[PDB]
């Protein structure tokens, strides 16, 4: 019930399992994760692992990459390709547990080639995981939102990604097939954006319309913005650049 | 050569037909013909006839039908079913010739039943011309009329009031290949007259299936801001599901500078 | 006196003219000058002038030239060269002066070759004019703009200029040297910027400096506009192209 | 029926009355009427008559009574104290009735005393002592601008001009220092670009209504109407934020 | 003037208190002395009171309770009624005073009972150490990182009878309707707002360089303030202050 | 290569160097030369210096000396008149060199009398410049200034005055403190990062364009108080604040044409 009892069972089954590959995203659950298994089980004893995929951006597997080693463990970095698979590619409503179960069951591929007992998320008490046996240590002990922070002030870890990014698969309808093509341009969309000072952001596709999400707060400094945003997004191959009215999430 | 005898030329081609029907739009060149032929012929022998269809306002066929009544004319209304053509219902980029095709047809139909000589319009393909191939007459464009002389010559004969604005089919806001429908063509009309009911006069609301594409005046954007929920909202009550303001705006380009207009003629 | 006197004293000065110039700017007093000559002369008998220039806009001598078409004239563009005169090209305080003596003379030399007997403007209840022997006929019978605008509706005129039109040197400083390019500067900037929605408009020419000046209530629609409106006129040649936070004057 | 149907029995009207007072406000509907009225009757035989009074702005007042003569009609101004009645005082729900009775009785006996047949007014379709012949001929807001072009009128107030009284809540009563108060204030909106616009009044708090439209266009404007409308006695300057009514 | 000579002087201070109430506000400051006090003295010796009123808002009080247990302190909820004072309730000029007074007693009372040498608040440049030890700012978050400190509220608060005139009576209806009104506009994303009780008008105050990103939501806040009992809603010229 | 070997590189030229003198500015580049100097060699081994001088404000140089001592560091102070100097008083293209020349000249002085081997500044990827030697980016010093806890540093970019003033025009004190008051005074209603040019009777407002929006609520006012100051006329630039950062690949090419029209 106290955070000491909660960091015990974190500890005991950490020198349980011996050997351990970790899910890291960059996240303040990974972190801490990969934070308290460097601890208790040494620098040889734990696999960072990084998924690489079309999915998420260049820029944000470099900000994981070197997150992990800023923590003193060794990194490794695995490509997946979420678009060989079909219920993926064609983007229907359960392309969320198939990317969950291509990106679970690669890091049991390492895990058995590395010698771990174990793969670790960082999952708390707030399908796929479980049907691989990854293991949510975190989960295990009863870890909320607030014993992660009270645990990560006690170990003095302060740097972590403080946005959590989705699956561009989101940008596009249920039914609408993903490319390489149509993916990279949502992406070079939203970044441009994002470089006008706009860091929560969509770019919703719809083939030659292009959706802009932004928070409504936002949308009268957007204004000045408006022909650069417009052709740079038809040079990226939208034909139409249009600012949805609803605002972020509509 | 001069004004004087063009329209001394275009009296002698009046007077030769005898009777007339007129295509009349509201506009001021229809409104210089119609004006000219009652002048020259007298009410029982002209007709003025509005077409009414799903492709234009039920408000400019009542102001149409209305001004011709203003100047003095023996007016009739038809009703154009344009969807009937396949052309039209499903947007062909010709269909603008099968709509002019269907509309001197009916017009033709109507002169013929009349005893009219010919059937003449307000003018200042995949075959031929839909005015050669009905027998109609541009008597304006016999007599070397322009944009100025039908102005120089409408207030000579004390015309004051006619349709300003002009028209657009409402075939326009659907892409080409595009299914007309009677409920969505229903639904991008009721969704301009709330915008131009909120003060924007020049607006138009593109369909994109699920999706609507507000064109309005770049310089209206700041303005339009305050009604962006109400927008939005209301035009998700008439079907739409995403509402969505295009960033080039009406007219795409015509107010952009030098590099910048080319660039976007390039990717169109 | 009335209107109907007054329309009475017009109508009889033109009656005795026989045949005239009008020197055409397209404002209501030179529309019911030209309209009044139309009516009590006939079309054949009135000549309609219309002044272009390099101080004045192509945009505003086009809109003159078709109102005089529309009223029923035959009407008649001539080009000024203003710059010849160096009053007017180092833009002294009296360069209006030397404008109007140029502009009076070619007026004078069109109605010796048409046969008029007078250069008529639209002036109301002006050393130029006279030297020159032009007649402002609405001047002549007491009219003022109360006495224009009620016999402009007498006579069924709705349409005119109501932008009356500015000439060029203002953009400039007292003293600064106007020339064939930086004139053509400051008329292409503002022939953009009225493009975009904004009829009244000023370029302030400071040399590398272009200063923009709106109707302070216009500057919020003006900002989706900045960035294209910068780069046009750095490729007019200014090098900073700002926008006055003062507004119109 | 058609717009030369309804003119002409505004003509014919016009002539059986033979004499008429004309109650004008320079608008385009009482414009309308005081020029067909010299148009058919001549300027001896049409009385045009503008309403001063404390519940209409002075420069409204005098727009009006130069626009009369600018139509060719003999104009005269007469004064009305709609603050002497006491229902208009105490600004009750029932004011307009004693304000309209009391500027209808005005304008009846001026008419008595010039011998007119009827009092007209501007009024269209959508007070027996005076006679609306655009809404007896069914003149709508469409004929009214249709006819006016086709005699050449183009000068009138284009937004329309209503008692200053509506900016008082119900039973606040009104004085001459807060209707100046007001005033002063929407004089001052207008001169910055802003012809429809009212400053409703609560006391130390003044509530400004612009149009929805325009308020993007207004944020510039925001310090400065803020200093004078506190000089003027308003503690707080605000702005409403449902827009004009 | 060196940050550990700063923290020295600030530790051997709480050495000589040995037990101690803190004030706690959920601020960088009280959560720098709350945890200070906890890593000199102890769990034991370190009690962190959160104050619970209707003058400020349900969520900074929640919010401070659970930042105070993830500091790892004991935590401990006070009510206070602000209201039951004359003073308070009629909103005098002075009234600021007296609800100072019936806070600062409560915190003395808890500190006489469970045993501590003082109150402690978080004041910079009743004890306010870190005043005393010349913090700054900005030497404030220096300190507070260095032991791991990122979490906290950073909106500051003031007492809701600053949104009342002088002499206006307050409700508990009405200072929910000025609180209700304020989580709406700070829910659109303006976190400094003031919405100014006038009755029947509200008068909103907001930064002046924000009003041009307000404009978009003028009717939902126009018509939201209406269902919450406002009949006029109205936005300041003047701005937040 | 990895984060650990650019501090470690660092590290190592450090304790060879044994007595420094520090160049400091302020700003994160330097603020983390001088920690990572104080944290290898101590208090007694290194010197912070800080200048002072007609072309910086005096809130920058008071808030670079409180962040130096609160660092730990013994900091001391040094005034350059920069405008003795010709090049910079008539302000030609090459003033920021001499401007740089007479700095360091002063601080290899102070380096010499308490016994220092190197100036060290902080420029990154006599002087020597640390972080350049160790292959730091933006990216890595960023990094290691959050993994030694420094959170206070001058955030907006501090800039020398003179580059409010076209080539040529000559700094005077009026000239400057009308452009330092015009500044401060923008900033005051929210504008941290701001330029106020000078051309002669025109100011004109630089502002990051995704401010301009929010700045008309300001108009007037700016242009009154700017007025008072001695500018006639007081503008806008439609570029905005480092123009052409933020457009299109297209619109950002054309106004780079633009920029090198002018030397
Ligand atoms: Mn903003
Ligand atoms: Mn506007």
């Amino acid at each position: 019930a106290t955070l000491a009892t909660k960091k015990a069972t974190l500890v005991a089954a950490l020198k349980d399992l011996q050997r351990v590959t970790v899910a890291f995203s960059g996240g303040i659950d990974s972190t801490l994760v990969l934070k308290m298994a460097l601890d208790v089980l040494g620098r040889d004893n734990v696999t960072a692992v990084v998924a690489n995929s079309e999915l998420f951006t260049d820029e944000e597997f470099d900000k994981a990459m070197s997150l992990a080693e800023e923590l003193g463990a060794n990194v490794q970095g695995t490509t997946l390709d979420y678009l060989s698979d079909d219920h993926i590619k064609n983007n229907t409503p359960d392309s969320w547990y198939y990317a969950k179960k291509m990106f679970y069951s690669r890091l049991n591929d390492i895990a058995a080639n590395n010698g771990s007992a174990a793969v670790l998320d960082g999952m708390i008490k707030n399908k796929a995981r479980s049907e691989a046996g990854a293991r949510s240590l975190l989960q295990e002990a009863d870890f909320f939102k607030t014993d992660v922070r009270a645990l990560a002030q006690e170990l003095g870890l302060t740097n972590w990604n403080k946005v959590a990014s989705c699956s561009v698969s989101s940008r596009f309808p249920y039914g609408t097939t993903l490319t390489h093509d149509n993916i990279a341009q949502v992406m070079a969309a939203e970044k441009y954006l994002r470089s006008l000072g706009f860091p929560t952001v969509r770019v919703r596709f719809h083939n030659d319309i292009a959706r802009i999400e932004l928070p409504e707060a936002r949308i009268g400094d957007f204004l000045v913005f408006n022909d650069r945003v417009n052709r740079q997004l038809q040079s990226l191959g939208f034909r139409y650049v249009t600012l949805d009215l609803g605002g972020f999430r509509s």
